[PDB]
């Protein structure tokens, strides 16, 4: 004992977790199962769904007896977790039939513990499986620059459309003062990877989207600096961010 | 084509123009013509003009075929300004008799290109002249002193008084916790010349100005480490930021 | 002439020192007698009581022909204050029976010099020395720990607790969305001194503060980055930052 045992070997990696997410959902289903965490989020209009994953490989130390559901309010998670140091080991910790998560933060001399209780939400657990096996197009950039681009077009209008045609992404927004348009072309550079733009394009695309949902799915930059776009003219947007050993996705609906 | 076309190497240039003046007006009529550009804006109460100048050399590559007013809001043509990166090429175009302006900003490796529409306001060009011959006192400092000044005083009072006489300089606020009075000396120093104070007198002066407004001359130091002050008991006095070929001055009437 | 003179060498230290302070009191009593200045003031709801005492060995210069009390708002001194270099040379200049303070900022080169002055408040001076001479408890540790203890347990309850028991030094908060508990042991770092952990138990502790108030007290950071705690189960808890010669002190009654 306990059930549940979930030793992080630095805090800040699942601070940067939460901090990917905790502004644009209000409740959070975790899942911990032997193989690992899952959690799903949904906001108030269901136009955006929160995916995580972290495998076991991304803890060093992991033991989940049975599978739990923790559900959990973002203001409350994210306070408890702005508590720690970011090099302090953290371990999250549960038991059976929990009325609330454990976080313990440790010094890496042994000096001082911090330990803090949550107490959980009762939320129906219904997990959706949304993710398409084709999407129109996929593309992956670095997310620093998806962020600029969603920040400067965010001012002229609640929405930005993003056009893909062969060789060509583009971005748009359309508004009282006036417009704006970034074009950007796929290129591989060796000399810097992760400065690289790459798209697939099996048909092309074109849709939109509220910015103020794509401002705050920008805020997975915290965990990755690249970003993973699949767009489907049928289905939500999935934007990606990955771990070494998980991801962090975002689905969101287009506007009609 | 098109009939104007100006290209600033670096973006940072004119974001910092704009900066220098944002705050204290709503509108702007800039002025192309095939010499440069000149801008005028004043604010509600007619008591601050802004007045700019931008010459040919500049830009990397200037061309206007015919001289052109061009209306803007403040808050929009921010918003767009800030949407650079501050070494992206940015370029103004503008067509005959246009309804809007468009800023290109230009990748250096030619990636992206981010392109912006910017809606064009009606305003009557009545430009003003009201620059003096000679003016009772004229002097020079660093703009980060004159800030410091300003910001300092600004806590004690409405009301910032710069008093000259023969080798002082002298600002005071005056108010209801208590009182603050500067005073600086001129002094060339040639080990660094931009901390020298200079000063020439050939009249002492005694002027007030709302704290307000000299609050937001001061942000005319992003454009300048120094800045230029012409005062006046008849007219407003002139606060002046040198570019390399131009500048930006502020009029300010004084407190009857 | 005049009466009093005290010249710090740097206005640092003293814009520290009331850095220390100005958020907790609105008004505050200082007495400058010949031996140095002390300071007194409490808060509207007389559970805070600040102390501070700065001998002559911290002024470059001193001088006080008689001792006088000076009350000031500290909005006003705070605001005035802010307007020094942090390496000017600051002189506090008071007459008999004044109606103002004045304070000299002095520029190191001589060029420049700005003089405030500062309207003083009645106040009736009612000084208390409600310092014990035995505490149940006594403790010390760097200040920058103290402020994270107390910033993080703020977050989830109005209150703080602090329990000592022999070795072991424990905060606590209880709330809504949950509970923390920080355990601290004491140790000497002889590679860090300052890193120390230090506790004489006389007597077994458990007192509980208002976070509000313990919020404004981590503001002694500014100071020194060591903090001693004395704790008395009958009196308040007197937090202590120490200058080189003097120091500032909280009182801070518990919650019954």
């Amino acid at each position: 004992h306990h059930m549940l045992e979930a030793k992080f070997e630095e805090a800040s990696l699942f601070k940067r977790i939460i901090d990917g997410f905790k502004d644009c959902v209000q409740l959070v289903n975790f899942q911990c199962k032997e193989d690992g965490i899952i959690a799903q989020a949904v906001d108030d209009s269901r136009v955006l769904l929160v995916s995580l994953e972290i495998g076991v490989e991304a803890f060093q130390e992991y033991r989940c007896d049975h599978p739990v559901t923790l559900g959990m309010d973002l203001t409350s998670l994210s306070k408890i977790l702005a508590c720690g140091n970011n090099t302090d080991t953290l371990t999250l910790i549960a038991d059976n039939t929990p009325d609330s998560i454990i976080l313990l933060f440790e010094d890496t001399k042994k000096d001082r513990i911090a330990e803090y209780s949550l107490k959980l939400m009762d939320i129906d657990a219904d997990f959706l499986k949304i993710e398409e096996l084709q999407y129109d197009s996929t593309l992956s950039l670095p997310s620093s620059e998806f962020s600029k681009i969603v920040r400067d077009l965010s001012q002229l209008s609640d929405s930005i459309n993003i056009m893909i045609t062969k060789e060509t992404i583009k971005f748009v927004a359309d508004g009282d003062i006036g417009s704006g348009s970034v074009i950007i072309k796929p290129f591989v550079d060796m000399e810097h990877p992760e400065t690289s733009i790459k798209l697939e394009m099996d048909q092309p695309v074109d849709l939109t989207f509220g910015a103020k949902y794509l401002l705050d799915i920008i805020k997975g930059s915290s965990l990755s600096d690249r970003v993973g776009i699949r767009l489907s003219s049928e289905a939500p947007a999935l934007f990606q961010f990955d771990l070494k050993s998980g991801f962090l996705q975002f689905f969101l609906a287009p506007k009609f």
